[PDB]
């Protein structure tokens, strides 16, 4: 397939205000009469381009008018020679049952349901599907009674009839203009957790939510949670739901993880169904994370949406910014801070060096699923939250209430975002607008002078950013970077220049440029970057001492941890070096000392101590490296791992035992307890065998929770304990009949260090829990065998490689999304040596010529192999 290109944007040559829709329901074949009211602004010449993709088009009518001035091309139809304003109705039918891709209108077991975004609606009639259309819907749908008793759609219902034969129908209208991307419909048989919520205003809103039949009890976590976030936004952002009913449906077979729909919320239930013996408080928290996130996009993409879908960010970054700041107000900010640098650092910035590295904005896109991607959102949240930082949180909501002041009721850009910041703050951000444009790490080096006559510190910082696959021209950013000053006791130095005062973020806009500040009474040790002020790479020469001091004496939580993030790094480094050389694990006492005064520091927070114990994940400490080896990663971690259990044995049994807790709670406080406490046995379980096979064992059987079950059975797969395959058959037994139960034991077995890995995750594939056709159960199992367990997908032998492909070859066909998904760890050949290159290569151009090869995969593989 064909590029499109940011710059190509034009104004629509048409305009749709008003569209009408009825569904006539059925799996099997659907009829969809779609009455749109339009306006010409273009050239009368020029004709009307409707999108739609493998629709069976019955009728066409202008006015009332049967049409002959029309055709159809390479999914579109065209229309001719038409006035100036119109009423267009278009019949045509479509099939959700034969929908395996999830785009449009398909069945999530017996339910039919929507998915849109980014262009789906075409998939139901023919539209102007592109999110600059935005129009006033009215839908009636009308179905099987006893088959779908519930028929759902945007806005309020505003009629309802019966029919002979059995069938009744619905209709819905929502006032507020939207595109297309936000339509959604539902139909089936549900259980429906029913509350209401009062606005700030004295508004009361309707909350709804669906689910199958039979977990009504699965559900009240994630009303809590839609209230939360509903009271939040208006805390914190002074924003109100617009509706009377604000409806959220939880399906099985979903492809995003969630969406924003005009109050009708669709989610994959993974992010909605909660009780204490099935999820994990990490599970908890991501419900919270997701629903509000939901929730927040209300305001950050649905009343304010985007131009065209290169301005995708516009809306994900700031309501992926929102999403952070309301689990960390309501949550702990350092922890949440800490989470999401992780995330940042391990995944996201080996994205900015991949094949498929973008801009928060792209500026060309073949296949626009694949930019639903670590960049638009997490990067995009970065960058939002610089400007967070530049402007402070007075100047940063003055900016919000101008975005929306400008643009509530339209479709905006991310430079309309940046300049509603720009005009409400008095900041300016032209050279701050940069970050939207360029792709790849920017890498801050640091270089420093104490002196002691003057006594003066100076900064010499400098950046780059190396090229990427997608540009080659580079340029310095605006590069917001925090700093403090500790002095010998620990205490912070204030920054003064001339004997005034100084700002702690610093202004770092050349490619290099010094730093001086006076006043400075002892030579400090510097934090650095300080909260991941800017997504770089930072290059500073740290000495072990000025790190485990940061550990001790740092004020912000988040240098602790990250403090201990560097030493770490140095070590990881070694050791794998180490390990190319057939040696043992090297590591001095001062760092395992500095690990052992934070396990019995009992002023520091249990969350951050958890976190600080929780060592980088293979792929943070690939970002180490230039070349991967990943084998060798992987038996670094585990050996740093038994080390440490060697070394802290004693304490860590101590903290263990300290922070059992009889009740189960999801309360912050409780939850830093279980995870600094399942963080000690994570490491016993590389100790001495015997008590780990016991505590594990125990533990297992004793809680109580998902939480203690999970990580005590994870620890004997990952130890590779006694226990194991009576603990994993235990799990099965009870669970199989549960597929979000079931994920978390499929990513066990995927993520097995034991030999044989790969032949057990085919065999899986025949597991009764196991299908195909559900993208969570392959995320599960293939997407973390291929993504998380890297020493086994790296195979010298190529064998990973080949099993992907040949499930790539399954899902293309398939479910293009979900492969495109599932590719990513192929197209990162470049990172590896020169055997596996030439190895994934080939897989890559195995998959290139498949017949059928979907403009999903065909995007990746090409850039890869460029
Ligand atoms: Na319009
Ligand atoms: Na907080
Ligand atoms: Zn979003």
């Amino acid at each position: 397939p064909q590029a499109k290109y940011r710059h190509d944007y034009r104004a629509p040559d048409y305009q749709i205000t008003d569209i009408d829709l009825t569904f006539d329901l059925d799996a099997q074949k659907t009829v969809v009469t779609a009455v749109s009211q339009a306006v010409r602004h273009g050239a009368s010449d020029a004709p009307l381009r409707l999108n739609g993709e493998d629709l069976k088009l019955v009728s066409v009518h202008i006015n009332d008018e049967p049409w002959t001035a029309w055709k159809e091309e390479e999914g579109a139809l065209v229309i001719s020679n038409l006035p100036e304003r119109f009423t267009l109705k278009i019949i045509n039918e479509i099939s959700p049952a034969a929908n395996t891709a999830l785009e449009g209108l398909y069945q999530s077991g017996d339910a039919l349901c929507t998915q849109c975004e980014a262009e789906g609606f075409r998939h139901i009639t023919y539209y102007l599907d592109r999110p600059d259309v935005l129009a006033r819907f009215t839908t009636k749908i009308i179905a099987d009674k006893i088959k779908y008793p519930f028929l759902l759609s945007n806005g309020n219902r505003v009629a309802q009839g019966e029919l002979e034969n059995g069938r009744h129908w619905v209709q819905w209208q929502d006032p507020f203009p939207k595109p297309c991307y936000l339509f959604a419909l539902v139909a089936g048989d549900f259980d429906v957790l029913r509350d209401t919520f009062t606005t700030r205003s004295g508004r009361e809103v309707a909350l709804e939510l669906y689910v199958d039949r039979g977990n009504l009890d699965r559900a009240p976590w994630a009303m809590t949670s839609l209230k939360n976030s509903m009271k939040w936004d208006e805390e914190r952002f002074g924003l109100e739901y617009d509706l009377d009913i604000y409806m959220i449906v939880a399906v099985d077979f979903f492809n995003m993880g969630a969406m924003e729909n005009k109050g009708l919320n669709i989610f994959n239930s993974k992010y909605v169904l909660a009780r204490t013996d099935t999820a994990t408080d990490k599970d908890y928290l991501d419900i919270e994370r997701v629903i509000g996130h939901e929730y927040f996009h209300n305001w950050t993409g649905n009343r304010v949406t985007c131009r065209d879908w290169f301005q995708l960010s516009l809306k994900e970054g700031l309501t992926v910014f929102r999403d952070q700041e309301f689990s960390s107000d309501l949550g702990s900010r350092a922890v949440n801070r800490i989470n999401n640098v992780r995330t940042m650092r391990g995944l996201q910035f080996a994205e900015d060096a991949s094949p498929m590295a973008h801009p928060i904005r792209p500026d060309m896109v073949i296949e626009m699923n694949n930019f639903y991607t670590l960049t638009v959102y997490e990067k995009g949240a970065e960058v939002i939250r610089m400007i967070h930082t530049l402007l402070g949180e007075e100047n940063f909501q003055k900016g919000m209430q101008l975005y929306f002041e400008r643009h509530d009721g339209s479709a905006a850009t991310c430079d309309d975002f940046v300049q509603a910041m720009e005009d409400a703050s008095n900041v300016d951000l032209s050279h701050f607008r940069r970050w939207y444009s360029q792709s790849g790490t920017p890498i801050v080096t640091v270089k420093d002078d104490y002196n002691p006559e003057t006594e003066q510190y100076t900064l010499t910082i400098s950046q780059r950013t190396p090229a990427t696959p997608d540009q080659a021209e580079k340029q310095p950013l605006h590069i917001p970077f925090a700093i403090e000053l500790y002095d010998n006791e620990g205490k912070v130095i204030p920054l003064q220049k001339g004997g005034h005062p100084v700002n702690s973020v610093l202004n770092v806009t050349q490619a290099e440029q010094t730093f001086v500040f006076d006043n400075v009474y002892f030579q400090p040790v510097p934090a650095l970057l300080c909260e991941f002020s800017a997504p770089v790479k930072l290059e500073y020469k740290w000495s072990d001492q000025q790190l485990t001091f940061l550990m001790r004496h740092a004020r912000n939580d988040f240098s602790r941890w990250d403090a201990a993030q560097s030493l770490l790094a140095t070590y990881i480094k070694l050791n794998v070096a180490r390990h190319q050389q057939g040696q043992p694990l090297s590591l001095p006492v001062h760092v395992a000392d500095a690990f052992r005064a934070v396990l019995l520091d009992e002023k520091i927070d249990p969350a951050l101590a958890a976190e600080i114990l929780t060592l980088p994940s293979v792929n943070e400490m690939a970002e180490l490296f230039d070349i991967i080896d990943p084998i060798a990663i992987a038996e670094v971690r585990e050996a740093l791992t038994r080390t440490l259990a060697t070394e802290l044995a004693d304490e860590l049994l101590a903290i263990y035992n300290a922070n059992y807790q009889s009740e189960y709670r999801v309360e912050h406080e409780d939850i830093a307890k279980r995870t600094l406490r399942n963080a000690c046995l994570r490491f016993l379980a590389f100790g001495e065998t015997h008590l780990a096979d016991v505590l594990v064992s125990k533990q297992f059987h004793e809680a109580n929770n998902m939480t203690d079950a999970l990580a005590a059975l994870s620890a004997a797969v990952a130890a590779q304990l006694p226990c194991r395959d009576a603990l994993m058959q235990e799990y099965d037994d009870k669970w199989h009949q549960n597929g979000l139960v079931m994920d978390k034991w499929f990513i066990l077995q995927a993520t097995s260090p034991a030999a044989n890995v790969l032949e057990t995750v085919r065999g899986l594939l025949q597991h009764r829990s196991f299908t195909m056709s559900n993208p969570n159960r392959i995320r599960s199992l293939i997407g973390a065998f291929a993504g998380s367990n890297p020493a086994a997908f790296h195979a010298e032998d190529g064998s990973g490689y080949l099993f992907l492909v040949e499930m790539l070859t399954d899902l293309n066909s398939r479910n293009p999304q979900v492969a495109s998904r599932l590719i990513e760890p192929l197209i990162r050949l470049k990172r590896y040596d020169a055997k596996r290159q030439e190895k994934m290569r080939a897989a890559l151009e195995q998959l290139k010529g498949l017949e059928n090869l979907s403009g999903d995969l065909y995007e990746k593989i090409t850039k890869a192999l460029a």
